[PDB]
């Protein structure tokens, strides 16, 4: 009842967020998406971000990482932008700029997939971390070792110029060490946890991912998307996965998230409104972008992982999800907001 | 009404250029086409252009590329033949031989695809246009970066010996610095710019590449072509392409620019004389070769990416275009052709 009604209403303002695919838009204006990772063995996870992003709709998907990584995940697909420039035989500064180069042509930046621990690695992400931060319409979304990052140095995300642009998708141990890093008591009520956490990191978003997902930036979930009681401070998602847990299905979910961010950021910008999107009337919803791409890709993320197992079942890998991207979209977001009279979704 | 006519006519006239698929030819006189390109990081654009041109019809394409880059093309088909003899390792004279060898063997060269701005790539692309201009039967096919080396010696592409047998594709701001080197003012008329850009450019043929294209030697468009009235001096293809804008769509072009380039060209040499397609009787068909394979080529372009954006939607890549160009061309030319009694197209 209330909770169908809710998930359907907060879904409906994700969809809201999306350009038309409309003839006056040219390359890039659907999103710019870079993937920071790939370092030593680890291939798979920044393609899964990367090429799940391309699926879910982005005009350029790039994935800046190391060397060998990058020779291995070219072969993968054509499509991907891979840039090879976290070469640690090459000068820190040299780094710095050349990561600057690929930034300054991103509207979001997912940090993490397979970024591995190593001090070279951790120190490559907090550069372009430092970046992120002075590069005002820049958006973050931090998964896998990005968030060891983090917890090592939580004030990376902390005081951000301009909007709120970050969205953090720890796992629950990856969650459970930045709760002990902040102080977080674990006695709390299950439910609160996530807000804390997101408070205490300066209100960034926070998909703690699980049976369900619980998503909060640690304030109150505005009139706009959630008598007199308060607004809730945290949404949480049941709907429906899939029941195979095979790995890499975050990075479908980082992918996805990041595409959101980057529609919705440019949407509040008014980059759509001369197709007819025009930014909302609303604070609050401009104010909640992050809020809102996290919704709707932890809700998509678990649509596509639910209809690759009724696929393949017992069988299910990852790599098959994102062949499945594009359809699951049209079934979540494409048809809906098209029926809405949104434009071609 | 004149528009439909003027667009199946000029369409036509570029079906006219294909040979039939006949018993008699051997390996090689349907197409022998390069791509140069492929430095560092760009994989992706010199396989679309390459692999492009193969499902378009080519007998054989070839990519003349560094060999990181060249690594990762090969694994994309065993179908294409990577040169990686682009070796900054290599001396110059022992480059420009080698590119010797292997342009001997071509019909056309696609100079461009991932090709980048760096020294050492733009020399070799400068090396390849001054063999090309040398070799009288090459035709080649500007795009990307090789338009940036035009852009920095617009002599490259000036006073070449032979038929005319150019065609350079630019986007909207590759157009624009372009008119900025050769001085051609913007507040012109907007079709009268690209054909002033041609004209300054010495009549090669230019695909401006937008919402929709504008096409143009500088000169009218002659009488076998388009009352007291002088002739257009541009064509405009308007024809519906697809709403994605992932990146990599104007390498299909330019691979099957180049096809068709070649076909016109070994038509009008006579080398399908013996097969039932015999050159043109009209001078001006023969002087416009790259202007019905610019026409062919845009229109084409465009419906592939409107089938490919018809099969995938948002979901849409430039990978997936690939594995359509060939029922596309069966679309456009094949079946067509065959019906106008051509022969087997
Ligand atoms: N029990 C569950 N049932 C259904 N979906 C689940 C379940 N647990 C997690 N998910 C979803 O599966 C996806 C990945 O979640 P989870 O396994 O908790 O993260 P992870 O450990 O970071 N995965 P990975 O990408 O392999 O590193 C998210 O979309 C979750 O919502
Ligand atoms: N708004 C549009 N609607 C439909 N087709 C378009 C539109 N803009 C460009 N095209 C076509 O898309 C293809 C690529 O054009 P365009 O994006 O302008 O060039 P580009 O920037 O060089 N692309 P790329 O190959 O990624 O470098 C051409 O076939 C164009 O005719
Ligand atoms: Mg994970
Ligand atoms: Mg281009």
């Amino acid at each position: 009842h209330m909770a169908s009604k809710q998930h359907a209403h907060i879904l409906s303002l994700a969809r809201s967020m999306i350009p038309p695919l409309h003839p006056k838009l040219h390359k890039g204006q659907a999103g710019r998406i870079g993937v920071l990772g790939g370092s030593g063995d680890y291939s798979g996870a920044p393609y899964f971000s990367s090429m799940g992003a391309m699926r879910f709709g982005a005009d350029l998907a790039h994935v800046i990482c190391e060397p060998s990584a990058g020779a291995v995940i070219k072969t993968y697909s054509p499509d991907l932008i891979v840039h090879t420039i976290l070469d640690p035989q090459k000068s820190r500064e040299d780094i710095r700029s050349a990561l600057k180069g690929v930034m300054s042509r991103l509207h979001v930046l997912i940090i993490g997939p397979g970024l591995g621990r190593d001090d070279h690695m951790q120190s490559c992400a907090k550069i372009a971390f430092e970046l992120a931060k002075d590069m005002e319409q820049m958006g973050v979304v931090v998964d896998a070792d990005g968030l060891w990052l983090v917890q090592n140095e939580p004030k990376v995300v902390m005081d951000w110029p301009g909007v709120p642009r970050i969205i953090l998708t720890p796992n629950v141990m990856e969650f459970k060490r930045l709760c002990d890093t902040m102080k977080i008591n674990a006695s709390g009520p299950h439910t609160s946890l996530c807000p804390q956490l997101a408070t205490a990191l300066g209100n960034a978003t926070i998909i703690q991912k699980g049976p369900s997902d619980i998503i909060s930036n640690g304030l109150k979930i505005p009139f706009a998307l959630l008598e007199s009681e308060e607004e809730q401070n945290y949404l949480e998602v049941k709907v429906e996965g899939g029941l195979k847990r095979v790995g890499g299905q975050g990075d479908i979910l980082s992918g996805s998230t990041g595409v959101l961010l980057a529609w919705g950021s440019e949407w509040v910008r008014g980059t759509y409104e001369h197709v007819g999107h025009p930014p909302p009337q609303d604070k609050a919803i401009k104010e909640n972008i992050p809020v809102l791409a996290a919704y709707g890709a932890s809700t998509f993320n678990r649509t596509v992982s639910k209809r690759g197992f009724q696929k393949k079942g017992r069988s299910m890998v990852t790599g098959d999800l994102v062949d499945m991207v594009g359809e699951v979209y049209e079934e979540v977001f494409g048809n809906p907001g098209e029926v809405e009279g949104r434009g071609k979704l």
